[PDB]
């Protein structure tokens, strides 16, 4: 359809826990040439290579109501760019690798969930993904969501190089804000050395 490129509006990123304790979880920080996906506890930024799986856990200090359903929406980091609608190039838009639910247009997926839903807001123009807030299983302390994000920095159009911020929110039945947490997400080819290099970078700023 008729693509618009800028919002009239800028989701908060501002972190809020709620009634809930809503807090994310990642599963590891390591940086090994082999991984796929991995997180910095010292940036708060995700590092992970295009369309690889990307566990993120989801806390909370009580049990939400049911019909509670967590969203996840990217934004451009910088100020700059903040209204600009986030979306995948031109490229990875028209090369059909659609799962038969994510339309085309989105940068982030989530895979193995056959209740996903994603929104084309006809009002903001933004993107996003939603699914059902799952309770953990018993004996378990959280539930995880795999995310996809199928566009990288090296992409031609789209993202175009531009950092990013994947926030999460976790909402009611009614789309009222329960929770909301977001980190920086910079999709690469060698997440690894890319998080160890920038942790170094940090140290010595
Ligand atoms: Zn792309």
């Amino acid at each position: 359809h008729h693509h618009h490129h800028h919002s009239s509006s800028v989701p908060s990123q501002k972190t809020y826990q709620g009634s809930y304790g809503f807090r994310l979880g990642f599963l590891h920080s390591g940086t090994a040439k082999s991984v796929t996906c991995t997180y910095s506890p010292a940036l708060n930024k995700m590092f992970c290579q295009l369309a690889k799986t990307c566990p993120v856990q989801l806390w909370v200090d009580s049990t939400p109501p049911p019909g509670t359903r967590v969203r996840a929406m990217a934004i451009y980091k910088q100020s700059q760019h903040m209204t600009e609608v986030v979306r995948r190039c031109p490229h990875h838009e028209r090369c059909s690798d659609s799962d038969g639910l994510a339309p085309p247009q989105h940068l982030i997926r989530v895979e193995g969930n056959l209740r996903v839903e994603y929104l084309d807001d006809r009002n903001t123009f933004r993107h996003s993904v939603v699914v059902p807030y799952e309770p953990p299983e018993v004996g378990s302390d959280c539930t995880t969501i795999h995310y996809n994000y199928m566009c990288n920095s090296s992409c031609m159009g789209g993202m175009n190089r531009r950092p990013i911020l994947t926030i999460i929110t976790l909402e009611d039945s009614s789309g009222n804000l329960l929770g909301r947490n977001s980190f920086e997400v910079r999709v690469c080819a060698c997440p690894g050395r890319d998080q160890r290099t920038e942790e170094e970078n940090l140290r010595k700023k």
